């Protein structure tokens, strides 16, 4: 085949450097088209002769005279001439046919004129639009990330193909430009058109195309200066910056760099830090050197409504980000196999960088509920890959979407972190500058990374591998899944196995190991740390440390650094059991919540009874902690779905209203009647869920709560006296309570509502209505867009399908109206798959089955839209909750009515 048929460029011509000048037109030609205009010089070297090159361009059209391009040699150097220039669009490749060969070692330069379409696809260059008042505003602005950057110019676009970038944005001249460097002075009117500027920017450092940003908009900054001259600034629409929710982002922003560059220990490798925050990026946030995007919601905060977990929620995703500005702009994964690294990375070093910004707070452990117990929950499937693939099998622009997941991601961010606690942070770090400083403004593997952290292993004693780092983590890299270990504390035998929830699993991937690890684990015994101790690849071993007397107790993987799960025998689970009901603060509050998140885990995949899980939750009456409150709301909200139509809901609820009592005494007491919120995060969190916990389960007290603060508020409607932590659980449990009264007062603050954040609260609690009358004229406002937008229908349908009253009512909505694939499919994309997956989430019974059947008959038009397919995985999900319900609503219920 001949190059240009193939998805991976040659390496025979490399890029140096780009001039690159974009002019958006924010003012469509009348016909409905906006449009962008561009020129473009691209200087590359040539490493091997070749008579053709070889360029990526996606949806441009060229206006250059002549041919495509126009081609010179730099300095004294000639060209051969241009035979042809053809596009080839499978493969996204400008292609450039020579009458002869360049020359290794010249440098040549490459000229386009183009143009393409300044679409709102959240592609390449796009167009966001927003509203100001009455008055609509357009605003150009870009993601390149993965393969869009060809989307905006031709260029060389793969990661390890690195260049400097001279970027200008020529624009309207009321209006600012940014990019990822300082502009370079002054904005100066264009020659040609004085109505236009043209903004200039220092040249960037070697880094990749995927990596650049331009913005023309009218936003406005908060800026700060650290003491070493580096200038931050946080970009806004001019109404928020007004209102000062910049602050918060601008506040933190500072000690997370700090706290990088000693972690790192590198300085920030810039002269600045934008960061601006766009309203509808749904992409989330993108790390684009210098000039970070962020959704506008998820920079922005807003003290005086916003609860702890916005505030928790903008510091993290901030860290995030900027982790990225070294590991992954300054050393860069060759490519996109291997984004795993980058992405685990950043989703684990979030949390440590978040932790210096609020001081008193304790965010690292919120990566244990948060990512590894959430991946953990999909990776114990047979439909899971390992973090690795080859190479050679990512080459599409649609595979290289594929490696945007869960996986990457959290099991990243967990291995990661495993890693770093076996070898020590101290060590982790030398070895993590030792890869920077080598490698800054380069391209690597995953295989770079550990040989400069076995460098730094070998070149100390005290702490020891049964192998190479490279060995070890070949493990968690090449294979699927994780194993589960099981302790016999009789004789202190210790096994392993690949853990899968279902036990009637056929793994048909096949791993070169055979799903055996090199697993650490870390060990206490009746409430002090023991030896560290290394399972090898092996399924049995036996070793004293896990050997107990009949009044020891051993438990495995503290502060579940490890990513496996841990299962002992019945006496030593009893132990543990009598130990959490007689003094908790003898095992840390990690693994509190672990013994509680495992044993569900075990008993699901039938290696404990149920009851055992059950058990295990017992102790919690006298537990003032979040993460084992929340461990246990996690894991029994799937038994909520199943029985909260059935004669087990009552015994359940009263056996939540006994353990959570004792903690909603504690917050009245400790608040002082609900007036001051608790010192810090995990405690305000606690006391969220208390709260929470209390009134769904209809504890008198939390109800009373309730009432009469809605009641304060429904009296004075400008002065609201619920903090922001506690408002959608009192709002939720107060128009229960209520009724049209309630209702009513509420929908006049949603539709009044400014902020984006109260909007979700007071929707989400409108479905909390006891009226069927309500709900069904709810039902009716989700497809009126003056009502509600667009975007928060099938949002809205979920909520009040929550609401059990409210199933049925969407379960007849859905059906009836389904029709609206056509309005909503081309009336935009509606997410039919979340509404589905949602609306049926119950479904438990043969009988619902079948109506499910049912519905799938008119199969005829219609269709699915994008959630055909998502209705199957109805079909099989409820099959498997009709089995699961059989085996299990009979002790289930006993376990409740013997324990309330
Ligand atoms: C990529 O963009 C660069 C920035 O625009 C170009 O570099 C600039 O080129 C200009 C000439 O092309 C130089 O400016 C002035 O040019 C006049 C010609 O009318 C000369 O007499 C002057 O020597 C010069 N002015 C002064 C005060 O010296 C700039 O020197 C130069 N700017 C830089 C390097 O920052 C690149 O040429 C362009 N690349 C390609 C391949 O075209
Ligand atoms: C990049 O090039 C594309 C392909 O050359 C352009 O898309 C074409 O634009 C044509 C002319 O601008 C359109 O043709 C027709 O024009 C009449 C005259 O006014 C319209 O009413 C018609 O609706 C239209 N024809 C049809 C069938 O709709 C086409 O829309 C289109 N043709 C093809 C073959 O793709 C892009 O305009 C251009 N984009 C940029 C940003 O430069
Ligand atoms: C982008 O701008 C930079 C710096 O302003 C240019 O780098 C110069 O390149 C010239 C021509 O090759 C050299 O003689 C100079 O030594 C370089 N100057 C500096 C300060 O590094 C770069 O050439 C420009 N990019 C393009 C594609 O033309
Ligand atoms: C930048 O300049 C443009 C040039 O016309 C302004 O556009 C007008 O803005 C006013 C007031 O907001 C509107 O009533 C007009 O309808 C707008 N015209 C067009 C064609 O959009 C623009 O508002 C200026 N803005 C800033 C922030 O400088
Ligand atoms: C970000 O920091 C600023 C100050 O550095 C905080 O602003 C405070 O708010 C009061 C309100 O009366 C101002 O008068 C003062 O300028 C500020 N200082 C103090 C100590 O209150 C701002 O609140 C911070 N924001 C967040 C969310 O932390
Ligand atoms: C990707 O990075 C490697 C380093 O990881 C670059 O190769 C280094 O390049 C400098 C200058 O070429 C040399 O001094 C080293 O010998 C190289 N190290 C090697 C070969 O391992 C490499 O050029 C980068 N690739 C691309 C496409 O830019
Ligand atoms: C703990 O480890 C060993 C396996 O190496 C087990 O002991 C063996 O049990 C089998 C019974 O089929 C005998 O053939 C071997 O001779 C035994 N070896 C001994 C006692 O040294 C032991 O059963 C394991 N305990 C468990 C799984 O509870
Ligand atoms: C398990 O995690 C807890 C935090 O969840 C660790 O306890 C902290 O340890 C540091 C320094 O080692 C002390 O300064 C703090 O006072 C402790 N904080 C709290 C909230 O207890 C504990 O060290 C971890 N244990 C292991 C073995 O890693
Ligand atoms: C529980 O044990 C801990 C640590 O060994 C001790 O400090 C604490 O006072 C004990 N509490 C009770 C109620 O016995
Ligand atoms: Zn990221």
């Amino acid at each position: 085949s001949k190059p240009w048929n193939r998805y991976r460029l040659p390496t025979t011509l490399l890029p140096d450097s780009y001039n690159v000048t974009l002019r958006p037109y924010l003012t469509p030609n009348a016909d409905g088209l906006y449009i962008f205009k561009g020129k473009s010089i691209v200087r590359f070297i040539c490493q091997e002769p070749t008579d053709v090159i070889i360029i990526h361009s996606k949806k441009l059209n060229y206006t250059t005279q002549g041919h495509m391009v126009v081609l010179r040699g730099v300095g004294d150097s000639q060209v051969p001439e241009i035979d042809r220039t053809e596009l080839v669009e499978l493969t996204e490749y400008l292609v450039v046919h020579l009458k002869g060969s360049l020359q290794p070692g010249h440098m040549y330069e490459m000229e386009s004129e183009f143009q393409g379409e300044l679409a709102d696809d959240l592609a390449g260059f796009y167009r966001s639009e927003y509203m100001e008042g009455n008055v609509k505003k357009v605003l150009a602005t870009t993601q390149m990330q993965s393969t869009d950057a060809r989307k905006s110019f031709p260029c060389f676009d793969e990661p390890a193909m690195k260049a400097t970038f001279n970027i200008t944005l020529i624009h309207p001249n009321n209006l600012t430009a940014l990019s990822n460097m300082p502009p370079k002075g002054s904005s100066t009117p264009l020659a040609e058109d004085p109505n236009w500027s043209v903004t200039e920017f220092e040249t960037t450092p070697v880094m990749s195309t995927y990596l650049l940003a331009y913005i023309v908009s009218e936003f406005q900054s908060v800026n700060e200066t650290a003491q070493n001259g580096v200038l931050i600034r946080i970009w806004a629409r001019p109404n928020a910056i007004a209102e000062g929710h910049g602050m918060y982002a601008l506040n933190v922003t500072g000690p997370i760099l700090n706290f990088f560059a000693n972690h790192y220990n590198t300085p920030y490798p810039l002269p600045k830090s934008d960061q601006i925050a766009l309203p509808d990026f749904n992409a989330g946030a993108m790390e684009n050197w210098g000039l970070v995007t962020y959704r506008e919601n998820a920079l922005l905060f807003d003290p005086q409504s916003s609860s702890i977990s916005n505030k928790e929620r903008v510091v993290t995703v901030i860290a995030h980000e900027l982790a990225h500005q070294w590991f992954g702009n300054l050393v860069t994964l060759a490519w996109w196999n291997d984004l795993w690294l980058n992405e685990g990375f950043a989703s684990y070093v979030e949390y440590l960088g978040a932790d210096h910004a609020e001081p008193t707070w304790n965010l690292k452990d919120l990566i244990v509920p948060g990512d590894v117990y959430r991946v953990m929950a999909v990776d114990a499937l047979a439909s899971s890959h390992p973090l690795t693939t080859p190479a050679e099998e990512v080459n599409t622009p649609a595979q290289i979407s594929e490696m945007f997941d869960s996986i990457s991601y959290s099991k990243g961010a967990s291995v990661i972190r495993m890693l770093s606690n076996f070898l020590t942070e101290d060590l982790f770090k030398e070895g993590l500058a030792s890869y920077l400083h080598a490698f800054a403004y380069q391209n690597t593997t995953y295989l770079d990374l550990w040989e400069h952290l076995q460098k730094a292993v070998d070149a100390q004693t005290s702490i020891r591998l049964p192998d190479t780092v490279r060995a070890i983590m070949d493990r968690w890299t090449l294979q699927m899944g994780f194993p589960v270990i099981t302790v016999d504390t009789k004789t202190g035998n210790i096994s392993q196995k690949h853990f899968l929830l279902d036990s009637e699993s056929n793994v048909t991937r096949s791993s070169a190991f055979d799903y055996l690890w090199i697993v650490p684990i870390s060990s206490i015994k009746n409430g002090v740390m023991q030896d560290h101790y290394w399972l090898r690849d092996v399924s049995q071993a036996q070793n004293d440390l896990f050997k107990t007397a009949s009044d020891d107790w051993v438990l495995l993987n503290i502060n579940v650094t490890g990513y496996f799960q841990v299962n002992y025998d019945e006496d030593n689970w009893r132990m543990i059991q009598h130990q959490l009901q007689t003094n908790l603060s003898v095992i840390p509050v990690i693994n509190r919540a672990q013994v509680i998140y495992d044993s569900f885990n075990l008993a699901t995949a039938h290696m404990v009874p149920v009851t055992l899980a059950l058990d295990n939750t017992l102790f919690l009456n006298g537990e003032k902690e979040y993460m084992p409150w929340q461990a246990a709301l996690s894991s029994l909200s799937y038994f909520s779905l199943m029985f909260d139509r059935s004669e087990v809901y009552g015994p359940m609820k009263k056996y939540l209203r006994k353990q959570v009592e004792p903690l909603f005494q504690h917050f009245e007491t400790l608040t002082k009647n609900w007036t001051e919120r608790p010192e810090n995060l995990m405690d305000q969190y606690s006391e969220i869920n208390a709260i929470s916990t209390a009134c769904s389960n209809g504890l008198p007290q939390c109800e009373n709560l309730a009432k009469t603060l809605f009641d304060q508020w429904m009296s004075d409607p400008e002065n609201n006296p619920i903090h922001p932590n506690l408002r959608s659980t009192i709002y939720c449990n107060a128009i229960a309570q209520g009724g049209q009264d309630q209702w009513d007062f509420a929908w006049g603050q949603l539709q009044q509502a400014q902020l984006v954040n109260e909007a979700d609260k007071l929707r989400s609690a409108l479905a909390c209505s006891n009226e069927v009358w309500l709900l069904n004229r709810y039902l009716g406002y989700t497809l009126n867009p003056d009502l509600i937008r667009k975007q928060d229908a099938t949002s809205t349908i979920n909520s009040i399908a929550s609401n059990v009253i409210g199933q049925p009512l969407a379960w007849d909505f859905v059906q009836s109206n389904w029709k609206k694939l056509f309005q909503d499919y081309g009336g935009g994309s509606f997410s039919f798959s979340n509404l589905i997956q949602g609306v049926t989430r119950r479904f438990s019974s043969e009988f619902e089955l079948q109506q499910l059947e049912q519905f799938k008959k008119n199969n005829m038009d219609v269709g699915f839209g994008s959630g055909t397919r998502a209705l199957e995985q109805a079909l099989e999900k409820t099959k498997a909750n009709i089995k699961w319900v059989k085996e299990n609503k009979e002790v289930v219920l006993n376990w409740f009515i013997e324990h309330s």
